[PDB]
């Protein structure tokens, strides 16, 4: 699979069918119909820059990679109950700076979208038994509004230098990801999925309601990423976001 017009989120279904399914992501977020939900306790984010660990050219994209053995890096509160362990960061951009995010708000669409991801440790043993349970996953969305130079992507960006080609890999280290969250943590959640294969279903999504800058500059270092091998002819990583799905009667809620 990939963002091809051949392998691309339009052919998805036919190796993955759960692509037409119930909790699909990312979605429009229309603000006239989400429901302020009091029971929705603050976001609560603390990370150990030490977990850092590795950034990997994945092809598709590039991920940000953390140490997940322990509670050193978790995410709290919203609508969780259960601690969620941090396991990697990354992010969704497009052709141009006219599209680039997966979620959008009342129809507008963003330059790009930063995800933190996490697992559900008080639960499950590993990411890889939490990865498809209902509950197994929880995700911040991050809307990245071109303008300004985003300092703070600063260590990230540089990083891709090393890691320029497919399957390329290099120490990342003594990173905390919550410096690129915005200062308002006012949030959406909808349960939802991956929004690349394979589509796990698996996702409690928090949606920042405040965006975060990039330039129109650091949005081409993203794309000049290379989804080719070493030696090949080069492929630069143009867009990685997939289109807003069907809420197929699911409620977004709003904690303000
Ligand atoms: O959140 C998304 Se999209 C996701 C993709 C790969 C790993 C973890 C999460
Ligand atoms: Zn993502």
């Amino acid at each position: 699979w990939g963002y091809d017009d051949k392998n691309g989120p339009e052919q998805w279904s036919k190796l993955y069918p759960i692509a037409n399914g119930n909790n699909q992501s990312p979605v429009d977020i229309k603000t006239s119909e989400t429901k302020h939900d009091t029971s929705l306790k603050p976001i609560s984010v603390s990370y150990n820059p030490a977990t850092a660990k590795e950034i990997i050219n994945v092809g598709h994209s590039f991920h940000v990679n953390f140490e997940d053995n322990d509670n050193r890096s978790v995410l709290k509160g919203g609508p969780f109950s259960d601690s969620y362990r941090l396991f990697q960061f990354h992010f969704h951009w497009g052709s141009t700076n006219e599209h680039g995010s997966e979620h959008t708000v009342d129809g507008v669409k963003y330059s790009a979208e930063l995800h933190v991801a996490h697992w559900n440790s008080a639960k499950y043993s590993s990411l890889a038994e939490a990865a498809s349970k209902a509950d197994g996953l929880a995700v911040i969305g991050v809307l990245m509004k071109v303008g300004e130079a985003n300092p703070k992507l600063q260590k990230v960006l540089d990083a891709l230098q090393a890691i320029k080609t497919k399957g390329k890999r290099a120490p990342f280290t003594n990173f905390d990801p919550s410096t690129l969250l915005p200062s308002s943590l006012d949030f959406w959640t909808y349960p939802g999925s991956l929004t690349h294969p394979p589509l796990y279903e698996s996702v409690t999504w928090i949606i920042c309601k405040e965006s975060i800058s990039v330039s129109s500059e650091q949005l081409a270092q993203f794309r000049s990423l290379l989804s080719n091998v070493e030696g090949d002819n080069a492929v630069p990583m143009q867009h990685n976001n997939r289109p807003t799905q069907p809420l197929k009667g699911r409620t977004v809620r709003a904690s303000f």
